[PDB]
C-alpha cells in the first residue's frame, strides 16, 4: 500500500474572515489530544473530471469562511488554558496517487495502513504549527478516489465537523451554505460558583485487570481491527429478544445493540466472573441542553454515559440486563446532569488529565461511538455520494464504532479493535 503525494497546499479562507481568539469550553477541552481519522471511499463516474482538485480546493476555501475558526491554529491564553486562534492561516490540502485500487481494503475495516489516506500530522514543532484540520484526497488505480479526513478534536466534534464537510462538498456543486455555524462555545460557561449536583462516574478512572494482562498479547502489536454487519433482521432479532427469559420492559434498539456488543466483547475476552468492565458511550447534549443550542453550534457537546457491570452478571445475564444497564444511565442525563458535569469538569485542576486515550478502553473496557445519525453520507463534491465511510483508522484496542448502511436499507457495521485472539472469538456476536 504505497502512497505517491502528488500535490500539496494550504488553502485560505476564500476572503478576510475575522481576526479573534475562539475560547473553548470545558467539553472542547476534555477531548482527544489528536485528529480524529475520518474516510470516505467514491467509485468514479467514469469522467474525466471526477474529483478535480481546483473544484475542491475552490469549495474548500469557500467553505472556511462560514467556517472561519476551522482555518485558524491552537494557542494558549495567559492562564494556560488552548484556545482557537482564529488566523486564517489555513487547512491542508493533499493530493496523492497510488497503484492500489479501493477494492484492496476489501470490506473497510479501519485498519490502519487506511491511516495513509489521511495526512499525518507532527505534533510539536508546538502547539500552534499543525493545522486543525488536514485533508487528502487520494486517486486509485482503479479510477475511484478516497477523501481522508484529520480534525483536530479541539475544533468541533463529529457532529460540527460534518456540518463542515458537507458544506464544503455543497459549495462544490455550486450550492451554498444552508445552516449557519453559530460560533460561541460560551453557551456551555460553567455555572458561576460550580455546584455540581451529581458524582459523575464517567470522569472516575476505568477498572483495571485484576489479573495483569499478557504484554505480548496486549501491545499495539496482536491488536486487530475488523468489521461485521448486522443485517437487519439480526437487528429486528436483537431488539426483540428483549421479551426474553419474560423480561417485560422494552429497550430501544441502540441500548439493546450497544449491550449486545458489549456483552459479546466480554465472552470473547473470557472476563472472570468477578471483573468488572466499564463501557464508555459517546452522547451528544445538542438534544439535552435544555436552554436549547442553537442550530450550527460550532464545537464540542460530546458528553459520556458509562454504564458499568461485573462480568459475572453481564456475561450470565440475558442481554436485556446489559440494554437496562445502558438505558439507566442515557436517561440520567437530562440538561440538569450535563450542567452538574460542566461544573464538576469546572472544578479540576487539569482537563488534560482527565482525557480518555486508552489505558481507558484497553480489555476489560470498552467504548461504542454511534455514527447512526451522523449525515456521513451527505458529502457529495459533485461525483456523487461516498460507497464508505468510516473512522479513519482504530488506534486503542477496545474502542468501537457503529456505521449506519450507505446503501440503507436497515443494516448495520461494526467496526471494532480487539486483542487478535479475542477477536476471533467476538463472534459470540452473530449469535
Ligand atoms: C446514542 C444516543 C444517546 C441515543 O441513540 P439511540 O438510543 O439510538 O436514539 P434513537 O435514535 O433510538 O432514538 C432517539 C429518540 O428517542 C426519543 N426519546 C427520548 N426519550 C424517550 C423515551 N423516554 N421513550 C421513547 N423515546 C424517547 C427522543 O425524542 C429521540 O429523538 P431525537 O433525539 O429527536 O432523534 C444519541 O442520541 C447520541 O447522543 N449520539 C451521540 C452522537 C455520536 O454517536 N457521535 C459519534 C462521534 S465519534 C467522533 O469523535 C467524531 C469524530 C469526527 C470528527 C469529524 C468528522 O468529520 C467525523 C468524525
Amino acid at each position: 500500500m504505497k502512497i505517491n503525494i502528488r500535490d500539496s497546499t494550504m488553502v485560505r479562507p476564500a476572503t478576510e474572515t475575522p481576526i479573534t481568539n475562539l475560547w473553548n469550553s470545558n467539553v472542547d477541552l476534555v477531548i482527544p489530544r489528536f485528529h480524529t481519522p475520518s474516510v470516505y471511499f467514491y467509485r468514479p463516474t467514469g469522467a474525466s473530471n471526477f474529483f478535480d482538485p481546483q473544484v475542491m480546493k475552490e469549495a474548500l476555501s469557500k467553505a472556511l469562511v462560514p467556517f472561519y475558526p476551522m482555518a485558524g491554529r491552537l494557542k494558549r491564553d495567559d492562564d494556560g488554558r488552548i484556545e482557537i486562534d482564529c488566523n486564517g492561516a489555513g487547512v491542508l490540502f493533499v493530493v496523492a496517487d497510488t497503484p492500489s485500487v479501493i477494492d484492496d481494503f476489501g470490506d473497510f475495516a479501519p485498519t490502519l495502513n487506511l491511516r495513509q489516506l489521511i495526512p499525518e500530522v507532527d505534533h510539536s514543532a508546538g502547539i500552534h504549527s499543525f493545522p486543525l484540520l488536514v485533508l487528502q484526497v487520494t486517486f486509485f488505480k482503479c479510477g475511484g478516489a478516497s477523501l481522508g479526513v484529520g480534525m483536530q478534536h479541539h475544533a468541533a466534534d463529529g457532529f460540527s465537523g460534518l456540518h463542515f464537510i458537507n458544506t464544503w462538498s455543497d459549495m462544490a456543486r455550486g450550492l451554498d451554505l444552508t445552516i449557519p455555524p453559530f460560533i460561541d462555545r460560551t453557551l456551555l460557561r460553567a455555572r458561576d460558583p460550580p455546584q455540581p449536583a451529581f458524582h459523575h462516574v464517567e470522569y472516575q478512572p476505568a477498572p483495571s485487570m485484576k489479573i495483569p494482562l499478557d504484554p505480548s498479547k496486549s501491545g499495539p502489536e496482536n491488536t486487530t481491527v475488523s468489521i461485521f454487519k448486522l443485517t437487519r433482521d439480526q437487528l429486528v432479532a436483537l431488539k426483540a429478544k428483549s421479551k426474553e427469559d419474560g423480561n417485560t420492559v422494552s429497550y430501544s434498539s441502540y441500548e439493546m445493540l450497544a449491550g449486545h456488543v458489549w456483552r459479546s466483547v466480554g465472552k470473547a475476552r473470557g472476563l472472570p466472573n468477578d471483573q468488572e468492565t466499564k463501557l464508555y458511550i459517546a452522547t451528544d447534549g445538542r438534544s439535552r441542553l435544555r436552554p436549547q443550542l442553537p442550530p450550527g453550534y460550532f464545537g464540542n457537546v460530546i458528553f459520556t454515559a458509562t454504564p458499568l457491570a461485573v462480568a459475572g452478571d453481564l456475561l450470565s445475564k440475558p442481554t436485556w440486563y446489559a440494554a437496562g444497564q445502558i438505558h439507566d444511565f442515557l436517561v440520567r442525563m437530562d440538561d440538569n446532569y450535563l450542567r452538574s458535569a460542566l461544573d464538576y469538569l469546572e472544578m479540576q485542576p487539569d482537563l488534560s488529565a482527565l482525557v480518555r486515550g486508552a489505558h481507558t478502553y484497553k480489555c476489560p473496557n470498552l467504548g461504542i461511538t454511534s455514527w447512526v445519525r451522523l449525515p456521513i453520507y451527505d458529502a457529495d463534491f459533485g461525483w456523487g455520494r461516498p460507497i464508505f465511510m468510516g473512522p479513519g483508522g482504530i488506534p486503542y484496542e477496545g474502542l468501537s464504532f457503529v456505521l449506519p448502511s450507505p446503501t440503507n436499507d436497515g443494516s448495520l457495521s461494526v467496526a471494532i479493535a480487539l486483542q487478535s485472539e479475542h477477536m476471533k472469538l467476538f463472534e459470540k456476536f452473530l449469535f
